[PDB]
């Protein structure tokens, strides 16, 4: 037994993998290693075709779900076909269909080559063709994860037991209880010795708890400001304004990037539980290894602005051809740390004479303003596909992606070369050129489409006897701790 307080309450793999909770009870076909390569949990073999439009998957013969029913090609095919089912929350634009070849073999058909399809194999949990959404009386959820539901009490707790049919490696906890608490009850329960693990906010200045220690775990979770890259004038299909005449100037974006002191933001806002990020894929293999800069450099930021024609006007604000550098940074309301960061960003930019006003609202309000204004966002992903979402001209203005309508046809070309690669390892050099290819890019040396700021580290208090192990950096989502669950002792 172990009791954890890692966040509130779903577990349905068809809702996708933006959150980690599905991993308690379900399993994808592959699992990512700490070094970013893939291990097969459920497959003996997988192979893309040379044209890249076909993948063949071979299941191990001895697979069952958590109720003891068999996990077969049919289940994998159903899972993929159904996740692609039209009003689905999973992104399966490039996927066409999954065919059963025999009970141990599935062929996937894609519209075009996609090096990142390996990430879908390693993320989409496999559900039962027979049992998924059957709504049968008395039937618990059925998956192939390491645990199995025993009981669920909304607003209170969940109890699970080790899944005896699990294809992977068992940990040392036969039973887990996940309690759904508020921070104060969490700490009281932690001090009482009731809880063995508690997620705490990274921005908390945590002290000592009795018989507990602090684990700081790396994450892909990040923060950044995305800039409108074109000038004002146009509108989108809902009448929302696109462009900003100030941030359309690359000198502004570069200057802001150089002026911000990331480390200082880490130490002052996030209690040192963050690291500077200069790109949206900091720490990952597909990060360009020369994309970092020496920041918190007001002098250099100033030179940058002067050489591009931004001169201090009489009001102490930078100006170019009668346009003063007055911008509004929009961010989502309801989180005091996000406000703190927004304010810090204003205060760091005053000294170079860019006047940043602050505005928050609901998502719905932010949606209307995000194409006309620099906007603070939190992203982060273990999938390089994310670079395409940020920087492809085809992602421009699709939902929350590429809100700044950034378009650079060389970056499009490198994204496409990365998608065309035959392994993710062979894609890496092309993903890296997205930032900078010797001549152009999306990154600071090139178009500075963003001011990336930080990667957050996730923080947990754990009883002294608990080892949370290792894994990939945690996702940006709730229950992100579970990526390491097969290695708890």
């Amino acid at each position: 037994t172990l009791q954890l307080a890692i966040g509130d309450e779903g577990f349905d793999p068809m809702l996708g993998w933006s959150h980690g909770s599905y991993l308690l009870l379900h399993s994808p076909l592959l699992k990512q290693n700490e070094d970013f390569s893939w291990d097969s949990l459920l497959l003996s073999q997988y192979q893309p075709s040379d044209d890249g439009k076909t993948w063949l998957l071979t299941l191990k013969p001895d697979l069952k779900f958590s109720d003891g029913s068999p996990l077969t090609a049919k289940d994998v095919a159903f899972t993929y076909n159904n996740a692609a089912a039209s009003g689905g929350k999973v992104d399966m634009g490039n996927f066409l269909s999954a065919e059963v070849i025999d009970p141990l073999n599935v062929r996937i058909h894609l519209k075009a080559p996609q090096s990142t399809f390996v990430n879908v194999l390693g993320s989409l949990g496999i559900v039962s063709a027979d049992k998924y959404n059957a709504k049968t009386y008395a039937q618990k959820p059925i998956g192939a994860g390491p645990y199995r539901l025993v009981s669920f009490q909304p607003g209170q707790q969940m109890i699970v037991e080790a899944n005896p049919y699990y294809a992977g490696n068992k940990n040392d906890f036969d039973k887990l209880i996940f309690v759904f608490l508020d921070e104060d009850s969490a700490f009281a329960a932690a001090q009482s010795g009731q809880l063995g693990v508690v997620r705490i906010p990274p921005s908390m200045a945590v002290g000592s708890v009795n018989n507990m220690k602090l684990w700081v775990r790396p994450s892909v979770e990040n923060r950044g400001i995305v800039f409108p890259t074109t000038p004002a004038g146009k509108k989108d299909a809902h009448g929302y304004p696109i462009g900003n005449d100030v941030t359309a100037d690359v000198a502004i974006r570069r200057a802001i990037n150089y002026a911000i002191n990331r480390q200082l933001l880490a130490d002052q806002i996030m209690e040192g539980h963050a690291i500077p990020a200069y790109t949206g894929v900091q720490g990952l293999p597909w990060n360009n290894p020369d994309s970092a800069i020496k920041d918190g450099d007001i002098d250099k930021a100033k030179q940058i602005l002067e050489q591009a024609g931004w001169q201090l006007n009489s009001q102490g604000t930078r100006e170019k051809n009668g346009l003063p550098a007055k911008i509004t940074l929009w961010y989502t309301s309801g989180d005091t740390t996000r406000r703190d960061l927004a304010q810090a960003l204003r205060s760091m930019l005053k000294p170079i004479g860019i006047d940043v006003d602050l505005k928050s609202g609901s998502w719905e309000t932010v949606e209307r303003n995000m194409h006309a204004n620099p906007t603070l966002f939190g992203w982060g992903s273990l999938d390089p596909m994310e670079l395409y979402h940020h920087y492809s001209s085809n992602a421009a203005g699709v939902e929350y992606y590429n809100p700044g309508y950034y378009k650079n046809p060389m970056v499009d070309k490198h994204l496409q070369q990365a998608l065309d690669a035959p392994t993710w390892q062979q894609a890496v050099p092309f993903w890296q050129q997205v930032d900078w290819d010797g001549t152009t890019g999306a990154g600071i040396r090139g178009d500075a489409a963003w001011a990336w700021l930080l990667n957050i580290q996730h923080t947990y208090l754990a009883n002294n006897c608990v080892d949370l192990g290792k894994g990939t950096p945690e996702i940006h989502g709730s229950w992100s701790l579970l990526n390491s669950i097969d290695s708890w002792k």
